[PDB]
């Protein structure tokens, strides 16, 4: 399965404000989270934004105890069958919301060293996979790097502001094969120039996974200096113990 990462919504975009007001959902008084699905919890130190898709209608769900989750309905339904929600098999949202409506919102992401994070559009999110929410780590995810490059090179065109997208990458994982920002290395080496180059991106993804997990060393956090292979379960358990993440299966 995946690790779900609880990314706190701190201020909603203007186009969303009316909607949240109507449903008496105040993001400063209730705990409203975008829940991103990841397989690399050890890289959370390097989140530079959170991605949603313009093509997806998300639900805002009651997750109990004053928490609310923003995910696909598919994902929340699965969560209800493994004790992560207030009632087994119950998955009606309070309301639905299209990804475009959330663009520009402000967020706080667990363990991120960068501050002032925003919600940004990713056109290539697979609707049927995970939660439909993907957190952005350009140092080590080739998809994230390439999408970040396109947004930063033409922000006005994509309907975003340039200050929303961060291009100064702080290194998180050291490898001998690809240096300290393996996604940058691989995107250049394989000459990947578009987010829709799917077959090449999958090749880059797997090369990055292998080298990083088995041969990489942490450059940051409590486990700085440890091998990623040893540090990764510890980071995951730390996040879970602190209420910042959970596991779920599909
Ligand atoms: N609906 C969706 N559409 C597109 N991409 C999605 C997605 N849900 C999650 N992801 C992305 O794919 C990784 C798992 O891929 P596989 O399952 O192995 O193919 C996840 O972990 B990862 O999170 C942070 C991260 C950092 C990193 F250095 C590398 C990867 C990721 O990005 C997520």
């Amino acid at each position: 399965g995946y690790v779900g990462i609880k990314i706190r919504l701190t201020d909603v975009a203007p186009q969303a404000q009316e909607l949240f007001k109507k449903e008496s959902l105040d993001v400063k008084e209730n705990k409203v989270y975008l829940v991103a699905a990841t397989l690399r919890p050890e890289t959370m130190y390097g989140q530079t934004c959170c991605f949603v898709s313009p093509k997806i209608d998300y639900g805002v769900f009651d997750a109990g105890n004053g928490d609310y989750f923003i995910t696909t309905e598919r994902a929340f339904k699965n969560m209800s069958f493994q004790n992560l929600t207030p009632k087994r098999g119950y998955y009606k949202p309070l309301f639905t919301i299209n990804g475009k409506t959330l663009i520009g919102s402000r967020i706080d992401a667990p363990y991120a060293v960068n501050k002032n994070l925003r919600v940004l559009p990713m056109e290539t999110v697979l609707a049927t996979k995970g939660t439909g929410v993907v957190t952005c780590v350009p140092s080590d995810s080739p998809d994230d790097f390439v999408t970040t490059r396109d947004l930063a090179n033409k922000p006005e065109y994509y309907g975003i502001e340039k200050d929303w997208v961060q291009t100064d990458i702080v290194p998180i994982v050291h490898t001998e094969k690809y240096g300290d920002k393996c996604a940058e290395f691989l995107v250049n080496d394989l000459k990947i120039q578009s987010p829709k180059d799917s077959v090449q991106l999958a090749n880059a993804k797997e090369l990055a996974y292998k080298e990083g997990f088995y041969n990489g060393t942490m450059l940051i956090g409590k486990y700085k200096g440890d091998k990623v292979e040893d540090a990764k379960p510890k980071v995951k358990q730390d996040l879970i113990d602190e209420g910042l993440a959970f596991v779920y299966d599909e």
